């Protein structure tokens, strides 16, 4: 159901927010082995998310909820938006970049807050 769909996009959404400031303070402190582990472990969150989100998305259009379906839209361009600097992160950890690393996590973690915002929107939308 939209409702169960929902829950469990919002949970996945979470770990992906939580995983990532555990995986920052991680790269903070030198801690590479964890870094490269929670970048696998966000890919695949992020993957199950775009999914979950796909499937919400078709049930908000066959409902005609205009409102969400424009939310959603906007969250996930600014999903994709994020999900891009995520690549060249990954791209650039596995090559020892730390400096690129450091500046990709910040501009990554700007993304995030307006995924953030337009999160709570989509709640009391659907
Ligand atoms: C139908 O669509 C949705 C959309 C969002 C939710 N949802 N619910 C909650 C909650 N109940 O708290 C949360 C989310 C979520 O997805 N969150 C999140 C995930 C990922 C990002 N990222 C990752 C890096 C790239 C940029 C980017 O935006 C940002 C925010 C916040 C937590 C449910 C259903």
């Amino acid at each position: 159901s939209v409702k169960s769909e929902y829950a469990e996009a919002a949970a996945v959404g979470q770990e992906a927010v939580a995983v990532f400031n555990t995986m920052k303070a991680a790269f903070q402190n030198g801690d590479k082995e964890a870094v490269a582990q929670y970048l696998a472990r966000l890919a695949s969150l992020y993957t199950r998310h775009e999914e979950l989100l796909n499937r919400i998305l078709e049930k908000a259009r066959r409902e005609g909820n205009k409102e969400a379906v424009t939310l959603m839209n906007e969250f996930t361009a600014t999903f994709q938006t994020g999900k891009s600097i995520f690549n060249a992160m990954v791209a650039a950890f596995k090559n020892g970049d730390d400096d690129s690393f450091e500046s990709y996590l910040q501009a990554l973690e700007k993304v995030t807050a307006k995924g953030e915002t337009l999160a709570d929107q989509i709640a009391k939308a659907l």
